[PDB]
């Protein structure tokens, strides 16, 4: 459903998260959790983290964010096909993590912000609209996979 050139420009702009793993996933959560701090509540250990600081000099945001990032980057790649991978993905996050899609929303809201805070150049209009395609396709095909298992999140 997404265009050639759309796709493109997602994995145009993943290249360059992939150039600081770390750093985009971290910054990436902590976007997330400053947003929408009901989220913070599912992370056992960084829910003690009282300051940006903290968050942003822990290894474990930094290890956790990355890899989201890494597991994000290997669908993003199927362009689509992801069939997949979103299966063992949605069974962790239907009945162990329980995140609702709303969640898988404000994180896709936090990843575009980090992108463009960071890569506005490679990260314009036409960009940020192949993304969006591209994380509400996610969205919804590992929302079908959630209410398979039974999880209406
Ligand atoms: C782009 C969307 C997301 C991706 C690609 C992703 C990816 C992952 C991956 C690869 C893992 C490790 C393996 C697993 O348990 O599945 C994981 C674990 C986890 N995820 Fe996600 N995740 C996403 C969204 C979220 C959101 C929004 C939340 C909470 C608001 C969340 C909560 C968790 C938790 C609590 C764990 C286990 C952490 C631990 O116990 O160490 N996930 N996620």
């Amino acid at each position: 459903v997404l265009s050639e050139g759309e796709w493109q420009l997602v994995l145009h702009v993943w290249a360059k998260v992939e150039a600081d793993c770390a750093g985009h996933g971290q910054d990436i959560l902590i976007r997330l959790f400053k947003s929408h701090p009901e989220t913070l509540e599912k992370f056992d250990r960084s829910k003690h983290l009282k300051t940006e600081a903290e968050m942003k000099a822990s290894e474990d945001l930094k290890k956790h964010g990355c890899t989201v990032l890494t597991a994000l980057g290997a669908i993003l790649k199927k362009k689509g096909h992801h069939e997949a991978e979103l299966k063992p993905l949605a069974q962790s996050h239907a009945t162990k993590h329980k995140i609702p899609i709303k969640y898988l929303e404000f994180i896709s809201e936090a990843i575009i912000h980090v992108l463009h805070s960071r890569h506005p150049g490679d990260f314009g209009a036409d960009a940020q609209g192949a993304m969006n395609k591209a994380l509400e396709l996610f969205r919804k095909d590992i929302a079908a996979k959630y209410k398979e298992l039974g999880y209406q999140g």
